[PDB]
């Protein structure tokens, strides 16, 4: 069974028929392939943009989304195996997965990380224990990586530059400020698909405290190995921008101090430099500037930033739900 | 970009049309106006009738409605222009309007006045923010006022009355009690658009205090003016139903109040007897009674008023859903 | 007006016919038996598969299910009579069901007991409220019986068993462990839904204080007498599951300890042993075990029990959807 867990794990040839699937539905909205069809989307997080393209996305292609929402509407989930479940869930997630797996085609999970322990959120429970027990494909909404964003940001730098050809472009991950400490998800999708489209990638960050999972870091070299492109941590600013053609912005927690954030704050918050202004964006070959959204303004990026005719953050945050119909599709 | 946030800013004939429209909407329920649309659905605050008339009548037109509660499910949302964002919000209307308008054809949103500066509520920042960055029509789900309700409370007067032309009628919105202070939008659309059907309006309040906002009695007696009624504030409860064919009921807090609720709550204390029942009823030329819903029984409106042949407040709940899809029709 | 309260209301004709058309559904997903109609889904408490069977279930008919929840997205309903609304409800029963009833076409609900006294909640308050203001059938999605559970678990017995007839099976509804008192609901219905399909029913539980409201057990004993079954009651496990067909687990409060649950909880504390495991499933005539689920893993059945080819409970919670499509079938 074909789940769509990370782009990762599919090959470029069939993440480029996606890709091309999404160009097309982006043509023609209105479809068929998932009349009568249903996708149950399973959020244990907030949710704007991915909730409303998933279920505007199903209804676009004759079927329907139910969203689900454990410890709110649904009942709560247990995910461990073996365990006494006499305490705050009701349910386990093997019934879960196989329950839904008789009412919907499809299953759609959010989940962020727990933020205690990186040791046991790196370990992707929730998306691995649904894939396990469904016998419908399983599609990642967000955990600790976002495949879905990638290709919804991938699409938009094909279509900015005009070509789906994106080697030889200078990119640039950057982190960025935030009060507190977020999720890697979002930087890991973006490490693993500029390497993965071939690019020239860029990590700039703060401290290498700040440097993403080894997990990540390797499969972008490999990425960049195969892809024909090449990976690059830095710490200096400046140099970062020098010339780059996109520059994608990201807050995270650094994974060393995972548990214990009390000792972080101080770092982070003697960075609030790294918010992408006028001024870093000026040091680019006319670089075009996104974020996955949702965006504190004047935090990660300034209010000329966001308004800036290079911003395509709005762009990307569209081919959401043109990527995803395809991904759909696909799966059934 | 046309809008649908005020009657007011509508002309006569126009309002003429969207109440023949959810007539006929009304005699034939299905249709194909919103085939393949949608339309999302932004609550800030509560709803019944609203969010279900609205989620239906997207749905019987062919579309879709995407419900959506900021602080809930979607991420919390930034209206003040050039802030810093560090504190609650997580993204700006600036960006949710514009990814919205990727998504959707349509944009409704509720949103009530926070209570603490009515300097600030009045300004309707939610409403004019959405309408001024979304690339789609916006919808008023009532915010300072309640449009919606207005067309939706004028159908069922014209139906009950078995004529569109409501001119001489003599209609009286009076206040009633409730334990605590509420929005005055409901007060403020029922006063504009009695007066824009050219009816011979009494807004009965316990005190000059409970007046309503100028913007609204300027807005009236400029409608008096030209659609042939009358204007009448009175603190006299006998003279003001005497006669009267149409008794609108709802209850809100003093504007000079707003911010000191504290020493308000021993005077609307001392209102009770506002309270809608037979006796008052009886004083009417046989009247019609309604409320926008919902309705605290027994505080607002008595038992047997509500159980009356001349509470209407069914039929105009009812109404919610052809008038609003008549809205819709004509803004796609 | 013929609504969906409880199995018992209904005679065994149509109860047949319902789970014929159960079955027939289960072959032809789509249909047009809800072609522009559509259904309000009042949730009071949690819910996965009810509100998932219902929603999709009024999707694959051709309608549109709206899903409130009081208190959350709704406002809160008042179910007593001339009470002065003063307090946290904001709208009365009365006005709500016949404002859903301009809207809808079918109205669901699902309202636990509160708990503090059963005398209060074995009226079944909410349920009757709806179904006497409402101008369109209702349909009982749990209160203090289970009908919709019930159907679906007759359905899977009776694919299970490769027929209709059930007469003859020996059939065991036992209590079982968990750590905080339960509704008695699905352990009214089972006992109701055995005993209808002329089964031999014993409900096994620990004490005499777990034993059933008598409505129920009155209600048992009409329908051993009328299809030819037979009820027992009793308190020894071994002897319970000696040759039974059917094993239905559910964990509920004492009645008589309904309100003052403190010197409860070391009563049920001291029956974890009634948990459903391989020693006692082995007791049985190679009999099926299935619960209404949600389901807490080694505490009311282990995992072995529950990882068991014997367990039926997945099909029975699929059954959820095809019975619930074939009750709103009847009912417009
Ligand atoms: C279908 C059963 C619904 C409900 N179940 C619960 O309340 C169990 C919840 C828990 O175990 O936390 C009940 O017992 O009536
Ligand atoms: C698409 C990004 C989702 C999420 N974002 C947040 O949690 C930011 C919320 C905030 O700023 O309050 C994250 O960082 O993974
Ligand atoms: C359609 C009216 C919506 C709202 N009503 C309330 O806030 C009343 C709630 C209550 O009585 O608790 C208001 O007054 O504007």
């Amino acid at each position: 069974l074909k789940h769509f867990l990370n782009t990762q794990d599919w090959s470029r040839a069939e993440l480029d028929a996606l890709l091309t699937q999404a160009a097309l539905f982006k043509r023609n909205k209105l479809g068929s392939e998932l009349k009568g069809k249903s996708i149950a989307l399973v959020f244990f997080n907030p949710s704007m943009r991915t909730r409303t393209s998933f279920e505007l996305g199903a209804f676009q292609l004759g079927g329907h989304a139910v969203v689900l929402q454990p410890g709110k509407d649904a009942w709560p989930i247990e995910f461990n195996l073996g365990t006494v479940m006499d305490g705050d869930t009701a349910e386990h997630i093997a019934e879960v997965a196989r329950v839904l797996g008789r009412y919907v085609d499809l299953i759609g999970v959010r989940a962020f990380p727990k933020f205690v322990d990186w040791s046991k959120d790196r370990e992707d429970q929730v998306l691995k224990s649904f894939a396990k027990y469904s016998p419908v494909p399983v599609i990642n909404m967000e955990t600790i990586t976002h495949p879905c964003q990638e290709l919804a940001h991938a699409l938009a730098l094909q279509e900015h530059f005009g070509t789906p050809d994106l080697r030889g472009k200078k990119y640039v991950l950057t982190w960025t400020y935030h009060p507190k400490p977020l999720n890697t998800a979002v930087a890991n999708s973006a490490l693993t698909i500029a390497t993965r489209m071939g690019m020239d990638v860029t990590l700039l960050c703060p401290t290498p405290d700040y440097i993403l999972d080894e997990r990540y870091m390797d499969w972008a070299a490999q990425n960049v190995a195969e892809s024909g492109g090449s990976l690059q941590v830095s710490h200096d600013i400046d140099s970062a921008y020098a010339g780059a053609d996109v520059v994608y912005a990201k807050s995270w927690g650094a994974l060393p101090f995972f548990g214990n954030w009390e000792p972080e704050k101080p770092i982070r918050d003697q960075y609030q430099h790294f918010i992408v202004d006028e001024r870093k964006m000026a040091l680019t070959n006319n670089g075009v500037f996104s974020h996955c959204l949702p965006l504190r303004r004047n935090v990660k990026a300034t209010d000329a930033v966001m308004d800036s005719p290079n911003c395509i953050a709005i762009d990307e945050a569209e081919n959401r739900l043109h990527v995803q119909k395809a991904i759909m599709a696909a799966l059934v």
